[PDB]
């Protein structure tokens, strides 16, 4: 149709590639995914239309709320007898005169209560009900739901910073008119044996093409469950890369029924010189998406070897044939049987598991042979029931011995009472045994649901099993809030890559949520779009962005404006850091102004939503304020007028830093972790103010960074311009600048705010291992709030040692009441993150599959164990932190 034609040009624009490339793809799974995922789209659209227009308004403008209405004592204590002074604005008559009405209301007041109060006071000045809604003055944020006013992030932030909440009273039909009508049109494209086999595992290696220049090459193979081998690495006989035709049948020490559903064939082509090196690699799922075992011949286009490849095989790598068909291919032949070998149904598995129970009690009572894995009845002592608890407490990176692993499996039936031990129990299973596995599948079909956070440990590279993964999705479906979903969106988008198939529960959960919450959808899109260049994931994400773009609605137009501006900034910075790179800053600027003033560049970058917070409108550009920065890689400091009619109550101007050349994934994770550390601290009752400024990677080493208003680097303060020098840098200079900025009842707050942000960042940088910190890495705001920029490296010793310049601001002139109070905060902060060690390990663990340099192995994540002192007791760790900290 005409509608469809127009749409695929639009989807194609936002996705980076045209829709018709997906049309021409002939792979059962791809066209099956393309079609099958449309019900999620329908489900999501129908949830939007289910309570039209309110539920549609909620989709586009979801309430931005904290996860709980409970205010920690220090947040509550800020309120005037548990009450908040709030200001309601009303735009009246033709001249759009802004009338304000200040109210003192309960912090837990519903928005509708607050509106009624504003109307009460509106009439009581001169001396309706559900016809109005509340909007945040200066940004596209609405308070459309019955949550208490304080539960909203804008209101809780206002309380904490001691800022006056300015809100605007808006007509419901004024917002409802601004809303478009959904039109999810269904696309054009939408219109045997089993476990019997008594054979061993054998696969033939025919030949390899596209291989040449420089001694002898062999094919190395392996059978894996995630990254754990289910047998021995079987290899082909060495051949020089002139005629690589082995045509030999490789035999493995696994029997066809003992193969788990998540079993993979991990192969590679290696070279020999005492010196072995991998050349090209490739992984295959031993079962397809319909659950059929691989039958016949196959041509696997292999992948280049990523630098720093520890082994000869890459089992953690992406499963499937490289899309670049002009790369080293490797033909294989697989054993044929009666017809088609499909994986047994859960019923067949249940009958075999109930047998692996009735005839296992017929193998312990009616066989003789011992296995320290046989579950014994009435032989579950309280002496070892506390031992299971002792194992369940341990961190995800804590090595579990063979003695402990055997003990756990034997007590599998008890472990249901302690559901948090599931990750330790699953790793205790012999996945190379169909008897143990069948018993486990059944325990998981009935396993009690665990917290979303614990269920995430099960969604990493260590747990490939579909039913283990399915349980984990069900836990996030039932217990994960939309707020916590926004927090872990980075790791959740990442774990998609580990999934064996295009169509899974994780993707359906994530897409549904993305298509039911435009805020979740926004970052979901950008997180996927930022990885389209990566040809390892480009397909999966390309299909996902298609299904998203079809059912996202009129927001696709808003995404296209963002994509167009982002490309013009890339193209501009491309020409600049190529044609004018070694030239002077005055020349680069001369060129920048000349180029930005072009008609096509002007309108692509004016009047669009900011990708950093889509609720922020970016109007006209303040070119007089747009400059190339003095900082490294030459970032582009951009300024935009805020077109909001009440911009003067939030920020008249919006400033974004456009970086082209540096990887921002590391800075993104650090700031996600910082934000999580801050929440842990705030809930726990410690007010360590952190500044997790917005950072978003938008492509291959391109990205955006939120400009922190009224802030300067440590160097900028220490100089006062350049009237001092690196030697002449007097230690008291920092405190003096702060003193001149804040005087009177203002000064005491400033020092407090400094010491607090100081204590938080000391603890944060130490745990995380954020090293190479200096005067151009640390920053301070006008109000004394400290923060850190450019997270160069992490995990690779005191990562941030206390400089005199800071301790002096902490007091005035090492042995002060302020330093004693300070030291305490750091000890208190350290102990709080230690109580959450299991979360941070998992969050980091889910990132190994992301192509990050300083997060490749479980040897990088182990650093968190050393800085948090997990092995030691809580009081023992304090002695460790005390020792590392007591060093000046
Ligand atoms: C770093 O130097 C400067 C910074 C800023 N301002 C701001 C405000 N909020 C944030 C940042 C920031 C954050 C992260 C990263 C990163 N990830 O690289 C880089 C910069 N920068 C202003 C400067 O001169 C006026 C300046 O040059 C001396």
């Amino acid at each position: 149709n005409r509608e469809e034609k127009i749409l695929n040009r639009e989807i194609g624009f936002a996705i980076g590639m045209p829709v018709c490339e997906f049309d021409m793809v002939k792979d059962p799974e791809v066209q099956d995914f393309r079609r099958n995922i449309l019900n999620v789209c329908k489900e999501a659209v129908d949830l939007r239309d289910l309570n039209s227009p309110h539920s549609r308004a909620m989709y586009v403008y979801p309430p931005n709320v904290e996860s709980s209405p409970e205010l920690p004592k220090h947040i509550y204590n800020k309120l005037d007898k548990g009450q908040i002074i709030v200001v309601i604005w009303v735009i009246v008559s033709p001249n759009n005169d802004k009338q304000k009405y200040t109210l003192k209301i309960n912090h837990d007041c519903v928005p509708e209560q607050v509106i009624a109060e504003a109307i009460r006071k509106k009439t009581r000045s001169m001396l309706y009900q559900g016809k109005y809604i509340l909007k945040v003055c200066g940004c596209d944020e609405y308070f459309l739901e019955k949550y208490p006013l304080s539960q909203y992030k804008y209101i809780r932030s206002c309380i904490m910073l001691g800022r006056m909440p300015n809100l605007m009273l808006m007509a419901k039909e004024s917002l409802y008119s601004q809303l478009p009508m959904d039109c999810f049109t269904m696309p054009s494209y939408s219109r045997k044996s089993l476990w019997v086999i008594n054979s061993a595992l054998r696969i033939k290696i025919l030949c390899a093409t596209y291989v040449n220049v420089n001694d002898k090459i062999y094919v190395r193979t392996g059978i894996y469950h995630g990254g754990e081998p289910l047998c021995d690495n079987v290899n082909t006989q060495r051949v020089p890369c002139s005629n690589p035709r082995w045509n030999e049948w490789l035999n493995y020490d696994i029997y066809i029924p003992d193969l788990p559903r998540a079993a993979r064939l991990c192969l590679s082509i290696c070279s020999v010189k005492e010196e072995h090196c991998p050349l090209a690699w490739g992984n295959i799922n031993l079962f397809d998406y319909t659950d059929t075992l691989v039958s016949g011949k196959m041509a696997l286009n292999l992948w280049p070897v990523p630098h720093g490849l520890e082994d000869l095989l890459n089992p953690i790598g992406v499963t499937g044939s490289n899309p670049n068909k002009e790369t080293p291919c490797l033909e294989l032949e697989f054993d044929w049987f009666s017809s088609v070998v499909k994986f047994p149904d859960m019923s067949v598995i249940e009958e075999h598991a109930n047998w692996s129970v009735s005839r296992e009690a017929g193998f312990s009572y009616s066989h003789a042979g011992l296995s320290n894995r046989l579950a014994r009845d009435n032989e579950l002592r309280e002496n070892d029931k506390e031992q299971l608890k002792a194992i369940s407490t341990r961190d995800p990176l804590s090595e579990i011995t063979e003695q402990e692993k055997d003990f756990l499996w034997s007590h599998r039936h008890y472990c249901v009472t302690i559901p948090e031990i599931l990750p330790k129990l699953l790793l205790s299973v012999k996945w190379n045994s169909r008897d143990e596995v069948a018993q486990m599948y059944c325990l998981v079909k009935d396993w009690p649901p665990i917290k979303p956070e614990q269920a995430m440990e099960l969604l990493d590279c260590n747990y490939p099993d579909p039913m283990v993964r399915g349980f984990a999705v069900r836990c996030l479906e039932k217990y994960l809030t939309d707020d916590k979903l926004s927090q872990y969106l980075i790791q959740l988008v990442q774990v998609l890559k580990y999934e064996q198939y295009l169509d899974n529960l994780l993707v359906r959960f994530l897409l549904k949520k993305a298509l039911t919450n435009q805020r979740i959808g926004h970052f979901f899109f950008w997180h996927l779009k930022s990885e389209m260049h990566n040809k390892t994931v480009s397909q999966r994400f390309g299909l996902l962005l298609e299904s998203y773009c079809r059912a996202c609605g009129m927001y696709l137009k808003h995404l296209n404006r963002q994509v167009e501006a982002m490309e013009k900034l890339i193209n501009l910075t491309d020409i600049l850091k190529q044609e004018k790179k070694d030239e002077t800053q005055k020349v680069q600027m001369k060129f920048l102004v000349e180029q930005m003033r072009r008609p096509d560049f002007m309108d692509a970058l004016q009047g669009f939503l900011s990708p950093l917070n889509p609720a922020h409108q970016l109007g006209n550009l303040r070119l007089e304020e747009c400059r190339i920065m003095s900082s490294a890689k030459r970032p582009l400091w951009l300024n935009w007028e805020n077109p909001d009619i009440m911009s003067e109550l939030l920020f008249q101007n919006n400033e974004i830093i456009f970086k082209n050349g540096d990887d921002l994934r590391q800075d993104m994770l650090t700031l996600q972790i910082i934000r999580i550390m801050e929440n842990i601290w705030q809930n726990q009752g410690l007010d360590l103010r952190m500044l997790p400024y917005g950072c978003l990677s938008i492509g291959d080493c391109v990205g955006l960074i939120e400009v922190v208003r009224n802030s300067h680097t440590i160097m900028q303060i220490q100089c006062k311009g350049g009237l001092k020098g690196a030697l002449q840098f007097n230690s008291h200079t920092l405190h003096q600048w702060l003193k001149d900025k804040n005087k009177g009842e203002i000064y005491d707050a400033a020092i407090d705010l400094f010491t607090r942000s100081c204590a938080g960042y000391c603890v944060a940088t130490f745990i995380l291992g954020i090293g190479d910190r200096h005067n151009s890495n640390i920053m301070v705001k006008d109000d004394g709030q400290l923060f850190h920029i450019d997270f160069g490296h992490f995990l690779d010793r005191v990562p941030f040692v206390l400089t005199q310049d800071f301790l002096i601001v902490i007091s005035k002139g090492t042995k002060t009441r302020e330093f004693e109070r300070f030291q305490e905060m750091c000890y208190k902060a350290y102990l709080a993150i230690r109580q959450h060690a299991n979360l941070f390990i998992n969050l980091f663990s889910m990132m190994l599959g992301s192509g990050m340099p300083e997060l490749q192995s479980f040897d990088d994540i182990a650093y968190i164990r050393k800085t948090l002192a997990l092995d030691k007791t809580e009081q023992e760790a304090l002695e460790y932190f005390m020792k590392q900290m007591n060093d000046a």
